[PDB]
């Protein structure tokens, strides 16, 4: 199809159209992007994202087409300790992605040790609500909280300074707009507290005319409930000239 | 999902989100649902239906809620016969639904022989569009050719007259207001010609809370192909008081 568009206002357990990865789970109408215990409080050591099943065409090569997107989303991070780790992403990738070995922690489940800052070695754009940058384990992340846009790479090509704030959803909204290649992100509290970050990329060159878009998180030694409260989407594609 | 949107203003052979079925394939920017020759010529015995890979949120249960729905699209019909056959439908039904064993011909590739005119053996609403109507073998079919809304049964719970008209493309607007419980289907020619018919039925007593919706066509010793040139739809769960 030429545009798609599917919103999620709350998230039932019933779920059909949903790819679950790593330790994701639906409860009490939220993804558990991460996992709980019974109590429902946040455990160490756990990855997890979910995939929207059917493939959005982000681009058309016989059409000369790039499609426009927006994605809209709220969560929100609950942990005992102040430091909870390790943050949560809004990814596009190829459709057959799975969670990489060993991309727990800091790497949020998106990228392999290894090649994690290998440009040419992946293929996925993220928007990162990065809160843990401890320099010793997270090398690549500015000293202190961050919303940030990752392509390939896990060390993001730009980030905002960014406030973590137990327990409230942040409402997003990312936008992609072909005719000026911009991807742009608005993150804001219901105080009205507002965070921007944009970066211009040519999605052409990063990702295949089909993907798939989701979302992943995880917690490392420190850790934090990841929280996807509501999700709505909406791609179409149009004549870039 | 509570809404979902999808629009194939074309049908490019690139296809990542439709489920193939029986002889149904991609030619020319158009999904030929009945097998067709080297030439392009439709041949007879073939089944074809397409169902579109996400699934559609019906209707729910614990919320009390039922979707409002909208199917746009538009064919065409050839065949150098004077009858051709059989028809083409717009289907929902339960996700797992597969081409039944001889359901060719006037069957349309919805109904097993066996069970056709039986309603408590069958899950699925259609809304065909029959051209063959020969009262010895399609002995359910009205005496011309018709346009019919079929519920769990070959034998359409109501028909109105319909002239089919060799390669003229047919815009077709199905809707269902779950307010009304109407289903309305609205049918046009290019010169303007319309056909309408309605129908009052409570889909949650025919059908799943999740289905897969497509189209589906046959053809048995009398041939025509069906092609399906284009189709949007469109449903969101609303509350019914
Ligand atoms: O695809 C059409 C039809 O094919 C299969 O039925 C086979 C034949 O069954 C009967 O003999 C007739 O209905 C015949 O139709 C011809 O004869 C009719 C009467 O002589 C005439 O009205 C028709 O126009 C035609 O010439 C069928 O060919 C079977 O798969 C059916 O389900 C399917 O609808
Ligand atoms: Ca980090
Ligand atoms: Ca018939
Ligand atoms: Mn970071
Ligand atoms: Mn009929």
């Amino acid at each position: 199809q030429d545009s798609l568009s599917f919103g999620f206002p709350t998230f039932p357990s019933d779920q059909k159209n949903l790819i679950f990865q790593g330790d994701a789970q639906i409860k009490n109408n939220a993804v558990q992007l991460t996992k709980t215990d019974s109590n429902g409080n946040p455990v160490a050591s756990t990855v997890g994202r979910i995939l929207f099943s059917a493939q959005v065409h982000l681009w058309e090569k016989s059409s000369s087409r790039v499609a426009n997107f927006q994605s809209q989303f709220s969560f929100s991070l609950k942990s005992p300790l102040s430091n909870g780790a390790d943050g949560i992403a809004f990814f596009i990738a190829p459709p057959d992605t799975t969670i990489p070995s060993g991309s727990g922690g800091g790497l949020l489940g998106l990228f392999a040790p290894g090649t994690a800052q290998n440009t040419s070695a992946n293929q996925v754009i993220a928007v990162e609500f990065d809160t843990f940058y401890a320099q010793d384990s997270n090398t690549w992340d500015p000293n202190y909280p961050h919303i940030g846009i990752d392509v390939n790479s896990i060390r993001s090509v730009k980030t905002v300074k960014w406030d973590r704030r137990d327990g409230q959803s942040l409402n997003v909204l990312v936008t992609f707009n072909p005719s000026t290649r911009n991807l742009d992100v608005v993150a804001t509290y219901s105080d009205g507290t507002r965070y921007e970050v944009s970066y211009e990329v040519d999605v052409r060159s990063v990702l295949p005319e089909w993907v798939r878009v989701g979302f992943s998180a995880a917690s490392g030694e420190q850790y934090q409930t990841h929280t996807l409260e509501s999700w709505s989407f909406t791609s179409t594609l149009l004549y870039t000239a």
